[PDB]
């Protein structure tokens, strides 16, 4: 009957039980035709999983969350399957959503508009001969939102370039029109055609394969020497199913198909003393909004997360060329349309790597002959997903200072648009190749954690650097140097509602005010130091601020409840941002308290990109990071125990000579 | 007769130029008592320089600054030595200013205090007996400034510490009392005794030698299986003398007794067209500004680069624990007090590392099989300093899209003050341990640089992101999506006069305005893309504001004349702030121009330092960054020659199926 229970509560979804839950949905509409969108774990409840995990407390349910379609039927439904008892435990129909686009709903675009009379005429009326289709490409997008149709209709926009051969990248090659798609009908209902035609560049095409490169620039570069990492004796991290082990530091592994990589359940052991740090932290959301006000790409403003998914778009990783070293994959699993399971190989890697010195110091007295060096190692927690033009590697480190970053790069290729022989493309873009615009956007994301600073009941605040409010030469500040940190404790939702300031330098600690540190005084806290703080550059009121209510702080803080995971909303295409769903929901009137409760912390982050040549035709690495830093958390520096690479006191120094 | 001339004229000067140098000096001052304090490479003009490097022009005459005293005369005398004909051609005599403080001056104090019948008077009166002086000991810095004395004497103050035993980290137990030492004398001339007296602790003292850490916690660590880096075929970087080639970068490694490293001549081979970047960049002054207001804690605002040289308190660096794989070391020289040279021997290590990815992107069309990954390596020329309780760790990286950061690890020990049992640390610093008060302060660095960006002729920007001032609804912004970058051109010094803005994203571009990329219409920059950029917290008209005048904002543009080195003036130590010197005298009255001509661009970054109980005993790594990235530099890519570490186009992976 039932599939076998996974090894632990947060464990994602086996193949097994995807099967099982979409059998048990198929039986339960037996008789119609259905599709399914997403079928993934429902994560137990926050106090099921503590009480579970440390009070002796029952067993969670093992739940499927499901989305389907039903041919005929408007939007969606959704609903949980317990898989003990291979049943259906609840359902509803959401006729005026639209789900996120998995690789599937995906696919068929291309030919759909390939074969489309209308879309046809306009490629032969930009210069493309109607018997040359075949090198004509498209990047299917949500059409994210466009008032002319709402939820009614399930709809892509096709980004649409052309190939002079299969092997040249497509970038260099847009097309000035825009077909829009019924995503399950398969076929075009509109064009979106610009006053000012421009038709197919001319120019050959921005190539960055090795043989490219040697018709460009004459031949590549020599293979370099080597540089060999091993790890002869193995690693020092131990993974039992999906818990990991490293450095005090123990925590769950997971993974969807839409945040990616989820990591649960963290703590550290402060020698023995096993201190809970975050119950759950991800990315929960995304928006990359363009700076061109032209039609219509204000429709590009994807929220990459909701409407894809960083788990549907995962890069199978393979060993040297993604991540070197002695490393552990997982894989990923999920539903595809007909309801069986699919794999994803090597979806996440997971390696240590040096990262330099972790501490030193020396003493001038015996000229540093008296000297302590210890070198540290962190822990890196690994994907890489494709949301069509764009590459974003994610890195959640782990470090033995008890700190926690996230690090992403992104990479892949610019976004561009055609621009006439005679366009100026800027304020909005930059020409990077002839007849090539490559508009101006950011890259945001809402990363969330669900803390329990050295367990529950917890808080919020900003701290800001401030100079003494007393003048110089008063006897309080004679010679005006004295500062100190200014603390702001978020009371209600409406205090939290804050930004990055560089007047401050603010920083935000998340706290736990039921304990003091006793040495300091002050509660143990994790401090998130972050200055990748973009403000949100569409204006109030905008589609991509009502549609991104997260991305217009900083920092947002809520109440926690169950199944507060995506600050969208659950299902984001085609949503106007009219309502209050998602954050805008546990936002509420702002007056509710998250002082000292169980909290939901949201922070924005990421990069405003003014493209430039170096972008193209393919883009080095851009870096991201923030860190989650313990203060007062700790009476002492957590790693003076690991062995130093070099140690000689003044004692052993004098010997020596 | 004369010394060999070097193989390159900003080669610092060899052991054998060092004491022909002195050599010279002390005959021109024959009968008279002097001490060397500095004895430098008095670099080339740069107009001489460039001629010389590019145009055929005059090979510049090797030079070497001196300064020295004379005993029993006030200040110093400097002066410029011609080599060639070992003779003095330039001298004077500054009786109002005092120089850096070398180790030789610094060495003495401890001894001083341990014998000086006040001090140990103070010492017995804080609990420690007179004959357990040898367990007394002190970090001698300078006395920063003090208006009883001004510079007509040269002053050291003492902070004064306790050791149990040898081998103990002495910052767990300060002293509540501060000598102040004149330097030449060897003779305490005052005690600054606070009005509350606090005792020498009795905890147990907080150390962090293995020997320590286990009885303190039981036992270490395991020693962790390794990570071993290998580069079997040597490295790709070529060295001649102190030039570096690597990836297409070509630059001279330069080392001095006060700013440390200095990359000077720094090109890009871009496909055979060598294009200049910079003509010299190095770190040219700090200050380290606590913020406790309560006497004497005013006087701890070190400025360490120009008060005790960041080349002078370098380590020898060793290799596996301070630079692992393989590397190539250079030493650094200086003059002793005797006129003497001196060796700092592995004073800089060169090497190359793997740096994750460079680039990446795949063709979800094929599921990925269509793929480009080429990974990065980074070129690191670091040095590491202590400057007593603090280490500094500082990586100049060269990369391989043709940026190049500055990344710091701030290390070592927090500086102490005692805290009274019942005292409270707070606002002004952070009890770390008992009876031990780490004071609040920022760490603030000058960035220098002299850029010559695709040759001579450069100017510098703001770039703030703005949204479109037209409003959501408008037919120019119907979405409220619009966005663009808003570029401050800097016409005058005083235009440049500007600080970090989180509000925009506030960037800084170096660029060239006689020239333009071909493909974008914008001139070819470097961007400084820096957020670590506090503001000095410190009020104006403060000791530390007039001190550092450069620190006041975070970025400071002013023309280029020679020898316009040092912002806080040439001669730190005791300088009230009073004067036109430095930045001040460089920023005049704000109206030079510093649009297309030869500029000097200073950014003022670091990071405001609240101490926690995880910096004690002994601080984990603390990370600053800062780079400056090509834009508009390039037409493309600069990288996508590299061989790919994994590739396979569209048409191979038609064939392998
Ligand atoms: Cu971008
Ligand atoms: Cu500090």
């Amino acid at each position: 009957a039932a599939p076998a229970r996974p090894a632990h509560p947060l464990d994602p979804l086996s193949t097994a039980e995807i099967k099982a839950a979409t059998n048990t949905v198929k039986s339960y509409f037996a008789g119609k035709k259905i599709s399914f969108n997403t079928v993934t774990l429902r994560e137990p409840a926050r106090k099921a999983y503590i009480q579970w995990k440390e009070q002796g407390g029952p067993l969670p349910p093992r739940l499927a969350y499901y989305v389907i379609l039903e041919a005929g039927k408007p939007g969606v439904k959704e609903g949980l399957v317990d898989l003990a008892s291979l049943s259906v435990i609840e359902t509803r129909a959401l006729e005026t959503v639209q789900p996120i686009l998995t690789v599937e709903d995906l696919c068929s675009t291309e030919e759909v508009i390939r074969n489309d009379p209308a879309v046809i005429e306009q490629c032969v009326l930009s210069g493309i001969p109607a018997n040359e289709m075949h090198k004509v490409y498209c990047d299917p997008w949500t059409i994210g939102y466009d008032e002319r149709w709402g939820t009614g209709k399930r709809l892509q926009q096709a980004l649409v370039y052309y190939r002079s051969d299969e092997d040249d990248s497509q970038y260099s090659h847009p097309l000035d029109f825009c077909p829009i798609v019924d995503t399950e009908e398969k076929k075009v209902i509109f064009i979106d055609i610009p006053n000012r035609r421009r038709k197919v560049s001319k120019h050959k095409h921005a190539n960055f394969y090795p043989k490219h490169m040697i018709e460009k620039v004459g031949a590549m570069r020599p293979e370099a020497p080597p540089i060999n990492v091993t790890q002869p004796e193995g690693v020092s991290f131990k993974m039992t199913g999906n818990v990991m082990e490293w450095s005090n530091f123990k925590f769950h592994i997971g993974f969807n198909y839409r945040e990616g990589i989820v990591l649960s359940d963290v703590s550290y052991n402060d020698h023995g003393n096993v201190r809970p740090i975050f119950h759950r932290i991800s990315l929960s959301e995304m928006i990359v909004p363009y700076g061109s006000p032209e039609f219509p790409h204000q429709r590009k403003h994807a929220l990459d997360i909701g409407e894809y998914g960083a788990g549907y778009m995962t890069n199978p990783l393979s060993l040297g060329c993604d991540c070197k070293g002695v490393i552990h994959y997982l894989d990923a699993h999920f539903s595809d349309r007909a309801g069986d399971p699919i794999t994803v190989k090597n979806a996440v890697c997971i390696h240590e790597e040096d990262d330099g010195l972790l501490f030193k110091h020396s003493d001038f007295r015996d000229n540093f002959a008296t000297s302590l060096v210890t070198r540290a190692t962190k822990l890196v927690v690994s994907q890489i997903f494709t949301a069509a033009n764009y590459e974003y590697c994610l890195y959640w480190v782990f470090m033995q200072d008890g700190a926690i970053r996230l690090d992403i790069r992104l990479t892949g290729i610019l976004n561009t648009y055609i621009l006439g022989d005679d366009e100026e493309a800027g304020p909005w873009g930059t020409r990077v190749y002839p007849n090539v615009n490559a508009h101006n956007h950011q890259h945001l994301f809402s990363l969330r954690i669900d803390p329990r600073i050295d367990g529950d009941g917890n808080s919020a605040a900003a701290c800001d650097a401030k100079s003494s409010p007393y003048p110089l030469g008063s006897p309080e500040n004679m010679y005006g140097n004295a500062f100190y940190s200014e603390k702001t404790t978020f009371k209600t939702v409406k205090d939290s509602l804050t930004n990055y300031e560089s007047a401050t330098g603010r920083s935000w600690d998340i706290f736990n005010p039921n304990k003091v540190n006793p040495y300091s005084g002050k509660p143990p806290s994790y401090k998130l130091v972050s200055t990748q703080c973009p403000p949100l550059l569409a204006k109030e009121g905008s589609l991509v601020a009502k549609r991104a209510p997260w991305a217009s702080h900083s920092v947002n803080v809520v109440p926690y409840k169950d199944n507060r995971l995506y600050p969208s909303g659950d299902h984001v295409p085609q949503w106007s941002g009219d309502g209050v769903r998602g954050m805008r929901e546990w936002i509420g009137d702002g007056s509710e308290n998250i002082d000292n409760t169980d909290i939901l912390f949201f922070h924005t982050f990421g990069i405003t990109h003014f493209p430039a040549p170096e972008d193209f035709p393919l883009m080095p690495a851009e870096p991201i990071t923030l860190m989650l830093r313990p203060r007062h958390f700790f009476t002492e520096n957590p790693g003076l125990d690991i062995q130093p690479s070099y140690a000689m006191t003044t004692s052993e120094a004098k010997r020596a000579v």
